[PDB]
């Protein structure tokens, strides 16, 4: 427990105080159940802060309190930021969505597609050529054939694991080469499958800009937006104790302990390596809700934002869901965002057109243009994250007193 971080205007935000109180009760109960050591959450609607509270601890071992300034490993929430960075280059005519990835990273020109088939001793992989080159758009919407070794199962995924992709101290250029040596799980441009595509996109950004992913983002987005505690590593000695840590029995991601952001390394993966704070990320999402601008500064045009927020894998795309379609029924996917397409069907409340994504470390956010709403939630945890995120959606929408 703890309470509000700042003053709030729930009624003007279109919520009831009784409804929002349900969030307090839920979070405190989950903390008591040891689902997480603590949590911080912010809800903004109609340009007003409807809710902003923190509860519990940011670290169960040190017993340090959960605060608004607490730094979280945001993992996959790094993707929308990486994608926005790439789209800035697109707006300047320095990158195109239909261009082949191989144009920037040659090793991807000759990747092969693995297909499971019966052999003398069980299932084995047959490999063949791609029918189409992987495009920049494919990377942005996860229809490139590039996957994640630890998500679901399969022979290609087992090959990812066997290749020990995360050994040593390597940079984005080297990681891209490691990925390029592996077979794809699906033909490029045909199937949605979550994977390392965004890490590859990050390298594309470096090739085009001539800068490291972090420096490019720092200059074009992080500094101007005021996201002073957002990056890939916590190098400021005064900020190292602010890193949130999950319960002892829930610190494993992909079969390994969470990386230590307090120790700088060469890798700056655009799909999973960032650290940030709720305040920093809220500015990023507000910028997106605003159509690409914040505090008088424009980062992307409103057309570009609308384009990123559109479904890029509907029927007209011919794209089909892969074996592990994470967004689930009633939800599509755009350029770095899951996009709700059905009012019902999806088993959680929300609005057609709302944008969202989460991180394996417990963080999640969503932007609802129809309801002029943005929500950011951060709590260090892994196994129960999806359950908590879905429940929070229900509670937030369940606290509405009116529709916009």
């Amino acid at each position: 427990a703890e309470g509000p971080v700042t003053a709030t205007k729930p009624k003007e935000a279109g919520f009831t105080s009784e409804g929002l109180a349900r969030i307090d009760a839920y979070l405190k109960n989950e903390i008591q159940a040891k689902t997480m050591p603590g949590a911080v959450m912010m809800i903004k609607r109609n340009g007003e802060t409807a809710y902003f509270s923190s509860f519990g601890l940011r670290d169960p071992d040190t017993k340090e309190p959960m605060t608004a300034e607490t730094i979280f490993r945001i993992y996959s929430m790094s993707k929308p930021i990486t994608t926005v960075a790439a789209m800035m280059l697109v707006e300047e005519g320095k990158l195109q969505l239909d261009e082949p990835v191989s144009k920037y990273i040659p090793s991807f020109a000759n990747v092969k597609v693995g297909v499971e088939t019966k052999g003398e001793n069980g299932m084995a992989l047959e490999t063949g050529p791609v029918k189409r080159a992987i495009t920049i758009q494919d990377l942005m919407r996860h229809t490139s054939g590039i996957t994640y070794g630890f998500v679901g199962d399969g022979l290609v995924k087992k090959a990812y694991i066997a290749s020990n992709l995360f050994d040593g101290d390597f940079d984005n250029a080297e990681f891209a080469e490691r990925i390029a040596k592996l077979p794809l799980v699906y033909q490029p441009g045909t199937t949605w499958d979550y994977g390392h595509s965004t890490d590859i996109l990050g390298r594309v950004v470096e090739v085009v800009s001539g800068k490291s992913l972090y420096q490019f983002e720092k200059e074009r987005l992080l500094d101007p937006l005021g996201m002073k505690d957002t990056g890939f590593y916590v190098t400021d000695p005064a900020k190292k104790s602010l890193v949130a840590e999950a319960m002892p029995n829930d610190r494993k991601i992909g079969g390994s302990e969470m990386f230590d952001p307090r120790v700088q390394k060469k890798w700056e993966p655009g799909g999973q390596g960032m650290v940030s704070t709720i305040g920093d990320y809220a500015r990023f999402t507000q910028m997106v809700l605003n159509g690409g601008t914040l505090d008088g500064k424009r980062y992307l045009s409103p057309k570009t934002i609308a384009y990123m927020g559109s479904n890029h894998i509907p029927q007209a795309s011919g794209i089909v869901p892969g074996a592990y379609y994470l967004p689930g029924p009633g939800v599509g996917f755009g350029l770095g965002f899951a996009v709700r397409t059905e009012a019902g069907v999806t088993p959680v409340e929300g609005s057609v057109g709302d944008l969202s994504w989460g991180g394996a470390g417990g963080t999640v956010f969503w932007i609802d243009p129809k309801e002029n709403l943005t929500v950011v939630f951060m709590a260090p945890m892994v196994s129960p994250r999806a359950r908590v995120w879905r429940t929070l959606r229900n509670i937030v929408y369940g606290a509405f007193d009116r529709l916009e």
